[PDB]
């Protein structure tokens, strides 16, 4: 099962919107629990990944709404509106439809 991500890289001003793509090689959507299993991480620089969002759309605690996951079946998104020097970060989606978890290849994100 692959996991691919678009775009590679991104550079954006501060206070800008991004939006940022996950596709995945099967459906990740359970009928009998109705949830999507796909879920987005964010990773600062040298440090473990944090999870920011599970279920395709709902937000961990504390995290932002600014922050915002949907989609369902095999196209996800992650959107940030206004962007903040803060979120310089790579950002991770990651199914947990399968016994073996898989990552995709992420998206780094940069502030201008
Ligand atoms: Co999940």
């Amino acid at each position: 099962l692959v996991m691919s991500q678009s775009p590679s890289s991104l550079a954006v001003s501060a206070g800008e919107k991004v939006t940022m793509s996950c596709k995945s090689s099967q459906s990740l959507f359970n009928s009998r629990t109705r949830k999507n299993y796909l879920a987005w991480y964010q990773q600062k620089p040298g440090q473990s990944p944090k999870l920011l969002i599970y279920w395709a759309s709902t937000r961990e605690s504390g995290v932002p709404d600014r922050f915002t996951g949907s989609g369902s079946g095999t196209d996800f998104t992650l959107t940030i509106s206004s962007v903040q020097a803060e979120d310089l970060a790579v950002y991770y989606c990651k199914q947990s439809y399968y016994h073996m978890y898989t990552f995709g290849s992420g998206t780094k994100l940069e502030i201008k």
